[PDB]
């Protein structure tokens, strides 16, 4: 569920 919250800030 976390890996999703991540791609949001980098992209």
């Amino acid at each position: 569920h976390k890996l999703l919250h991540q791609l949001l800030q980098d992209s």
